[PDB]
């Protein structure tokens, strides 16, 4: 009816401020036995988690790593609905300049009470480094605000026999993607080994692909992607005389990518790595989630729910001491529901962007893609017939969705 599980964070050297967090996933991997082996669920589950868990969920318990690199999850469910409890791990956090750890998982009794478990590192791993040129933490869920530029590294060790003849590799595929859109495709910024950039030599040397090109929708499904295979292009020699000089060592390759107007709330949006040497065999990983903001608003007359158009208004927020207003870019001729392409702020309000209601019944303004934190709708205008009721309504874009409500405004009719 107890368990315990130890984790271990090494990496030669131990890990103080990893945070792990622990899921129970019995159910989940009982609804897989149906379908599949024991093996092929405990690794579905193990590649792709989230799909099978909320990875940000509060009840989760989740603990960090200590001096020691050392992290207890005391008195676990041995049992859990009548089966032997499973439950999988996931490092959430790591700091700097870490990697993050595989997300493995365990199936009970094997009995053994003091479990230890050893979580090692991905053979590709992804992050999210940067947005907008700014260094971020490395943690598995980013919230983004529309036209924000997110900067992408994903890490791979080149094999030791790269040069060998049998030539052996001919193919060192590099696919990255997203299933669900929300990214467009800005640019490849980098291909780093020993701290070096090789992008210059290997330019013109690779095939390279991404969602911009026209020959990408009818060879891969995927709204945001790129492959890049190094083999595979005009000058494969030469490609593999580089690579080997570098054998064993670490590739990163960085990338750019434009959140837009197709990113919507209440919807997280992870992308993947996939790395193969052949069509047989693939390593593969899952980059971090990102999510966006927004709300919703209901202007009406005081009492009824009379929706009322051409109510204007204007966002605000806080900078600290500073009161910032939103501009809006890629919303001319927009009225209600606002699908903006960058939200940028300006101290000047005159400058602001005025957003009108609509006059549509279940709800008449909408944001998309705002970052979570405190805002203020100040209404500017009200409709003619109308007069302001209360100026400013302030109220809090929450992480990752529309809000817990649509926020009634209410106007007093002057007759």
């Amino acid at each position: 009816t107890t368990v315990d599980f130890t984790l271990h964070k090494i990496e030669r050297k131990p890990v103080q401020g990893a945070q792990f967090k622990i899921f129970n996933v019995t159910d989940a991997f009982y609804q897989l036995l149906e379908n599949h082996d024991k093996t092929t669920a405990a690794s579905m589950i193990s590649q792709n988690l989230g799909q099978y868990v909320n990875l940000q969920d509060p009840n989760a318990a989740t603990v960090t790593t200590d001096a020691d690199g050392l992290a207890a999850f005391k008195g676990l469910a041995a049992k859990t609905n009548g089966r032997h409890s499973v439950y999988a791990f996931h490092e959430a956090v790591t700091p700097q300049p870490y990697q993050k750890a595989a997300d493995m998982i365990v199936s009970l009794p094997v009995d053994l009470t003091n479990i230890h478990l050893y979580p090692k590192d991905s053979l590709v791993t992804k992050n999210l480094t940067e947005i907008n040129e700014q260094a971020v933490a490395t943690k598995d869920l980013h919230d983004v605000a529309v036209g924000d530029v997110l900067t992408y590294q994903v890490q791979f060790q080149i094999p030791h026999d790269i040069g060998a003849l049998a030539f052996k590799y001919n193919q060192f595929k590099v696919l990255d993607y997203m299933t669900k859109e929300g990214l467009t495709f800005k640019a490849l910024t980098a291909i780093t080994v020993d701290g070096q950039d090789i992008l210059k030599a290997l330019t013109g040397k690779m095939a390279f692909m991404s969602s911009n090109d026209a020959a990408w929708q009818q060879t891969h499904n995927y709204p945001f992607g790129f492959e890049l295979d190094f083999l595979g292009g005009t000058d494969p020699d030469a490609v593999r005389n580089l690579l080997t000089q570098y054998a064993g060592k670490r590739v990163t390759v960085a990338y750019t990518g434009i959140v837009n107007e197709k990113m919507i709330p209440d919807q997280k949006v992870g992308n993947t790595a996939e790395v193969s040497f052949d069509p047989d065999s693939k390593i593969t990983v899952n980059g971090p989630e990102i999510q966006t903001g927004g709300i919703r608003f209901f202007k009406h007359e005081a009492g009824s729910s009379k929706s009322l158009a051409n109510a204007t208004f204007i966002l605000q927020r806080m900078n600290g001491n500073v009161r910032e207003y939103a501009v809006l870019e890629g919303v001319n001729g927009m009225a209600g529901t606002y699908q903006p392409t960058k939200i940028t702020w300006t101290t000047n309000q005159d400058a602001a962007t005025r957003l009108k209601t609509s006059g549509a019944e279940t709800a008449n303004l909408t944001i998309q893609g705002l970052l979570p934190g405190r805002y203020t709708l100040v209404e500017t205008a009200a409709p003619e017939g109308y007069e302001i009721l209360d100026p400013t309504t302030d109220f809090e874009v929450i992480a990752g969705t529309w809000g817990t409500k649509t926020i009634r405004i209410a106007n007093t009719p002057v007759n």
